[PDB]
DNA sequence: CCCCCCCCTATCGAATCCGTCTAAAGTTA
């Protein structure tokens, strides 16, 4: 089918328009996926949607020693104003 | 041309000896 995809790009025009043309500050949440040729993490939504944010944020639960509590992974994945790649370290169980 | 997932199985294979105790009964000038 294709209205599910003019959909999703509609809300997404109506958002970024939101955004831009009357100056507030939008946050939104997404689920993400694991590739199947490649193994990578991907997130949702598809192609299409890879193009509608600006600033992307990823978080990722500390395996291993460290595991469960607040302790998890905050990492930078798309920025206009930054290099991506970079790592942080955050948790969510202290405040 | 577009976007997301699945699942346990099956037994094997014997070794290693030790430590002594308790005496009894006279006979034939």
């Amino acid at each position: 089918q294709r209205e599910g995809l003019a959909l999703m790009m509609q809300l997404a025009r109506e958002l970024k328009t939101l955004a831009r043309d009357l100056g507030m500050a939008v946050v939104v949440t997404n689920h993400i996926t694991r590739d199947r040729d490649s193994g990578r993490l991907k997130p949702a939504l598809g192609r299409s949607w890879s193009f509608v944010p600006s600033t992307r944020i990823l978080l990722d639960t500390i395996e291993g020693a460290g595991a469960s509590g607040g302790r998890r992974m905050a990492c930078l994945a798309k920025s206009s104003r930054q290099p991506t790649g970079f790592q942080e370290m955050v948790d969510i169980g202290t405040w």
